[PDB]
């Protein structure tokens, strides 16, 4: 797998739409390594393929795949306000499940 | 190493520049056969590589106006026809063609 993080912030819709175009998709990591590659490409909080959208409370990346590692935040997730289906990786690499129609920089993941 | 990608939509060579660095990469630039080759495996159809003669008219350069070595013209090119041709394209077959930078295809980024 290879990472690029995005320059510009955008919601998750338009996010999904560039790692698409150039036939990738929002980075997803499945252990401790790939998140801290992601991490690392990333120069502030940016969006990561998983989402609990279907079902709340039940995380799952852009393919329906429910994950199994998580490097939730503190606290997180509190699916806070209206609510919170999406998730971004903080510059501490935990994350945080955000409103999907925020707008964070994007770590699109390529193999 | 470099790392290429191809694009879905066609493009013209501004749109395609804005999408490679968009990543934090740029329009594909060949600089041997073999990555010639590499960019062929991804683009299935033409497109766009980051080479243009905008400065001087047949003296062409990467998108950092950095003058080429390595090229691939096919038979007949580069003609500049009609008002003018200044961007690259890689045909189907691996050869280059100059183009319209106006016209669209698929864009082929490249990452390190
Ligand atoms: O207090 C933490 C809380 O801060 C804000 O409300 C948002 O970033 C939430 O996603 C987060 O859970
Ligand atoms: O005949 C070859 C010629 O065909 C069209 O006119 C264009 O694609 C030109 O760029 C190309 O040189
Ligand atoms: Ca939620
Ligand atoms: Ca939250
Ligand atoms: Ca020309
Ligand atoms: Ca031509
Ligand atoms: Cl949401």
């Amino acid at each position: 797998k290879y990472f690029m993080s995005s320059v510009r912030r955008m919601p998750l819709n338009r996010a999904k739409a560039l790692c698409s175009e150039l036939q990738g998709t929002v980075a997803t990591p499945r252990n401790a390594e790939e998140n801290r590659a992601i991490q690392n490409v990333a120069k502030d909080v940016a969006f990561l393929g998983i989402t609990d959208q279907r079902t709340e409370n039940v995380f799952e990346d852009l393919t329906g795949n429910r994950v199994r590692y998580t490097n939730w935040n503190e606290g997180e997730p509190n699916n806070v306000g209206s609510g919170e289906n999406c998730v971004v990786l903080l510059t501490n690499g935990k994350w945080n499940d955000v409103p999907c129609s925020d707008s964070f920089l994007v770590v699109c993941e390529f193999s």
